[PDB]
């Protein structure tokens, strides 16, 4: 199971997103898992 492309993130509450979205933490909650490229 991975989150997909803008999808909410968490270290406990959430899971690992799908390769190779990363999940990003911009100082704002809340976080979430962004297609790469950026």
């Amino acid at each position: 199971k991975c989150l997909a492309e803008a999808a909410d993130c968490s270290p406990w509450s959430g899971d690992s997103c799908c390769k190779p979205y990363l999940c990003s933490c911009i100082f704002f909650y809340p976080c979430s898992c962004r297609p790469k490229g950026w």
